[PDB]
Order: structure tokens, then sequence, then C-alpha cells
């Protein structure tokens, strides 16, 4: 089966690390830090990695029953799956699929239905993924909410993420620092690998969005390695990789002209030939096109 | 000549095309009491987007723009911009901005804002009542009720992220009304450029719906939300653009483990599905089941009964 990538434009696609649209493309150095996101990780032949699942609308969502912490405004959620069934902590994944893969305070609404009478409720809520109580691999997380009494026990409860907050400027979130999925009780396991360019003159290419800010002065940049639509495409197509590197051309169909070329690595990330931080300039109808299988030492034309 | 296909994703791997939530189940039921005319999740099998349909579920029922307080109240008017923060164009031949809510109801979420100059940010619980006379997205503005009367700044980029729906009143589940379109221009004019209503015409047929449950945020809302196509099918058809070789694509829903067909259905080229069934029915399916395109047929194809 011939390999392909979607023909969708950047702004027609979704971030694979938070449920927001893609905005732009960015390249920059990343030698000084670890790039190891767990969402938006998929091989070109369709093997999902890390905590990656198939739809953007499930990312950084949580479901389960909740219990109040003491008489405070905090609630513990005993996590269940997307469809309210069991999460198995023994499955060899880092945490439930869709779990946040950055240290930060994510704000949203915690909603609940009482099954007996169909009554419903919603409260502003934040999950601090750097907290010792952020233990999704153990099956629970803790939320700070705007209520100390309105949530009932034994009722289906959902967190819908909206954005991020900060306290103290732009010092958090830390998008490239993974939370400890088991808190202080254990180290992270079964992670999608860290990624880095290996060929001189190359940098990663990032698919960038801006997370909404909900309080304070947060760092709102969020970069993913693959659009969510690419994850779903590769998962479905499962086209065999004929080498370790797929050569893509980013084309302006208005003119047929190639704007730049890049390497899509089989293990699921892109590099470009560039040195330095750069906000790419792309036309609104531009898109990526797979042209040929090449190798790790093929020299890209400068971006 | 390009062969037509539908995605192989399972129902629970896909997304509702009318609200940013996962699909839960397949449902068929009677539709004679309704006009079924959703504007999101509308796309032909050869990839022509219809109504207010755009390509990603994460944008549905989102709004962006600048806000101004209404009087000295807790309500704010949002002057809409496009998804990428560029000016909105009311002259485009669509019913309303792509992604606009296509039902009458009170959608609750958070209204967030950043002050560009210093990176300061804020968020407030907010509700948009799409049945309100102030719901005028085609004209370029909608109104929100919020939990503040003072915290939002003028001239700053503001986003509404939807979460769920609310209800008020002794008549439980009286709202939202998922099959009642808003007036996109309010009282100023009638709706324009709509994707057409759909209905079964062949004896013994009903629509097949891809169903989710919207989160409830207050009161006793009707949380059912049915779409005609998963968002992933919209995206698939838009990209593939495979020519329709007849009016109807016959699909079989298959259990991949046994290879057995569970049921068959008619995917009309204009982008909706019928099945041979009468009455409300939550389909009993294996979670790994998927739809498979088998052949090009016509509107009078008599299906094996569900
Ligand atoms: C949880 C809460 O009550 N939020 C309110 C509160 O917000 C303040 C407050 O949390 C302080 C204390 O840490 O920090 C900020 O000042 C925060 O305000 C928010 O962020 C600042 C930088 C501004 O951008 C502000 O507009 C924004 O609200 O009080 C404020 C009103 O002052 C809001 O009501 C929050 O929702
Ligand atoms: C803004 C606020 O203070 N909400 C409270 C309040 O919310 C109520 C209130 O808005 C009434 C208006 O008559 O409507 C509901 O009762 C609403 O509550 C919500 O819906 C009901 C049916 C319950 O499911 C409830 O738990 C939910 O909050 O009062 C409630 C307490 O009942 C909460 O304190 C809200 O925060």
């Amino acid at each position: 089966k011939p390999f392909t990538v979607p023909i969708l434009t950047v702004e027609e696609m979704s971030n694979s690390r938070f449920p927001i649209p893609l905005e732009k493309l960015y390249t920059g150095p990343s030698s000084a830090f670890v790039v190891q996101p767990q969402n938006g990780r998929c091989t070109t032949d369709g093997v999902l990695l890390g905590t990656t699942q198939l739809s953007a609308v499930n990312i950084c969502n949580f479901r389960g029953d909740v219990t109040r912490v003491g008489i405070s405004h905090d609630y513990t959620m005993n996590l269940v799956s997307q469809n309210w069934n069991n999460y198995d902590p023994t499955e060899e994944i880092p945490a439930p699929l869709g779990t946040p893969d950055f240290v930060g305070k994510i704000q949203g609404l915690l909603t609940q239905t009482t099954r007996a009478d169909g009554s419903t409720r919603a409260h502003k809520a934040t999950v601090s993924t750097g907290s010792v109580h952020f233990t999704p691999k153990l099956g629970s997380v803790q939320f700070t909410t705007d209520t100390n009494n309105d949530f009932q026990t034994g009722q289906n409860t959902k967190f819908t993420p909206v954005g991020v907050i900060q306290d103290g400027h732009q010092n958090e979130p830390q998008q490239w620092v993974l939370p400890n999925y088991s808190g202080t009780s254990g180290h992270n396991v079964h992670l999608a690998p860290a990624v880095a360019p290996t060929f001189p003159g190359e940098q990663l290419l990032f698919f960038r969005s801006t997370m909404p800010g909900c309080s304070g002065y947060p760092n709102m940049n969020l970069d993913c390695l693959l659009p969510q639509e690419w994850v779903s495409h590769f998962y479905q197509e499962a086209a065999p990789a004929q080498s370790d590197v797929a050569l893509l051309r980013f084309v302006n169909p208005d003119t047929g002209r190639v704007l730049f070329e890049c390497k899509l690595h089989k293990s699921g990330y892109i590099t470009v030939a560039h040195t330095g931080p750069y906000d790419l300039v792309i036309p609104p109808n531009g898109y990526f096109r797979f042209d040929s299988w090449v190798n790790q030492f093929y020299t890209l034309a400068p971006m």
C-alpha cells in the first residue's frame, strides 16, 4: 500500500496534545532539553505510542466518580475509560490514553449528572499535573474546584479542559516536562521515545497551537510532533514504511511550487534543514505531500 | 474512478460532528415529528462541505472575538472573528460562521481572554443562549451571560470553549432542542444557504444517527445529540473526493473478528444514512465493528431489515 499523508492544511487540523486547532509551524533548537511528548505519537505505519489515542476531543479529558478531599474544595476522581469502563493500571502504557503530557495547571469545567433524576451541575476546576496527587497511572487525579459541597458521590463526572493557568511570568506550564504519572510512588514507564534530529543542520518541525490562558501569566505555547489527523490517518492506512525516512514536500497548490521539504521519520516526527528559531511563513492552502522514501543522511534543501 | 471508501474507525474512536465530544453509539428512531436539518456534520460523499461544516471537531461551538459588556450587567457581546483571529466576513455564502451551533439551546463553557500587551489571562463561566434574539452570528455577534460584570477587557482576544448544556424550568428535558435551528441573523432576517433537511422516503426506512451525550451543566437538560456523519467521515470524504458513481453507497457494518455482517445501510451521496427499521432502537454492536463500502446502488434499494 502506498504511503501518504493527509492533504489537510495546517489550520484544518488539530493539536494532538490538547483539544484545540493547529495555528502555525515552528522550528527551533531543542538540544538543551528533552522532547518526549506522549500524545501525538504514532509511527508512519500506524502503531500508536505513549498515551496516544485517536480523537482530539478526548485529550486531557477525565472521567470517573468523585469524592471530596476532607471538607475542602478539592475532589479526587477515580478514573474510568472514555466510555465509563475500567482503566487497567497494569496495561503497559504510561497512563490512560489522552492523559496530559506536560507539567501545568489545566483549567476547565467539571460536570456531573445524577443518574436517578437527570439533574446536572458544573464547576470551574483545575488539575495541577505537577501535584503529588496527580497519579493517573494509579487511577486517580485531584481537582481544585469552586465548590465544597455540590458534587455527589457515585455519579458520572467529566472534566472538560479549556486552558492553562499560572502563579508567581510564563514559568508554567512546562510543555516539555512530563508529569510523574504515578506521583512520588514510582517512575514513568512505557514512554514513547525522546526525539532529536540526528543529521547535522537539522531541527525538529513543530505543529504549534496557543492554549487558552485562564489566569495569571501562563506559557501558552503547545507544540506537537504530528497533527491528530495524521495519527488517525496512519493508524487507518497502516502503509508499510519502505525506509526509515519519508521525504515530504510542502506545496502551495495555487502555484504548484514547493515551499520547503522535510523528513518524516518512520517513528513519527519531522525534521527540517534550518538553524535557529523560526516561525514558518505558509500560504493558507499549503499542504504536505509524500514524494519518496529516502534515508537518514539525505540532505534537505534549506527550509 | 477513484474508489470510494469510508473510514475503518470504530464508533467509539470517532467524534460527534455537532459538538466536540466523542461518539458513543448508533441510534435509529422516527423523525417525522422533526425537521432534521443540522448544519454541522454535513458533507457529500465526494467531499463537498455543506451548511456550516468545517474540518475539525475541536472548533465546533467555539467562538472568538472581542467583547464588550452589555450595560452594567454580567452579559457580554462578542464581536466575532474567524478561527485564526482574522476579520469575519458576513457576505460569504454560508448560514453563519463555520462551526456555529446548529441547535437551539443554552451552551455553557468558559470564556477566556488574554491581554496582549502583558500576557495576563482570565476565565469565566459563560453561557450562550442560541435561541436568544442576541444570537446573531451571521451578523457577526453573539451574547454571553457570564459570572463577571467587570473582569473582561475591551479590544482583547477572547475565546469561548464549549463544555455542555443547561436547562431551566419545571418541564424537564425541554431544552436543548437539537432539531430546531437557531435564527442565525436573529429577527433581522431568515436563515440562508442551509444544507437541506433530510428524511427517509423509502417504506420502512429511518435515519441512522451517530449519537453522543452532551455534558449537562445545570438543571435537567436533554443531553442527546445525534449527527448524520462522524467528523472523521467528513474529513475523509473532503480529502478523498472520490466520485459518487450512483445516488447511494451501500455499506455493511461488519464484525472484523468473525467477518460477519451485522446490518447494512444506505449512505446517500448527499451525506446521510438510512436503515430499514421503525421505532427507537439503540443498535446492539460489537465495539470493534466498522462500516465497509460494498457497492453503488439507488434510492430504492431494499435493505435487509435491521
Ligand atoms: C480562582 C479565582 O478566584 N479567580 C478569580 C480571581 O483571580 C485572580 C486571583 O486568582 C489572583 C490570586 O492568585 O491571581 C490573579 O490576579 C487572578 O486574576 C486573573 O489573572 C490576573 C493576572 C488578571 O488577568 C485577571 O484579569 C484574572 O482574573 O480574581 C479575578 C478578578 O480579579 C477573577 O475573578 C478570577 O476569576
Ligand atoms: C450560580 C450558582 O450559584 N449555582 C448554584 C445553584 O445553581 C442552581 C441555580 O442556578 C438554580 C436556579 O433556580 O438552578 C439549579 O438549581 C442550579 O443548580 C444546578 O442544577 C440543579 C438541578 C442541581 O443539579 C445542582 O447541583 C446544580 O448546581 O445552586 C446549586 C445547589 O443546588 C449549586 O450550589 C450551584 O453552584
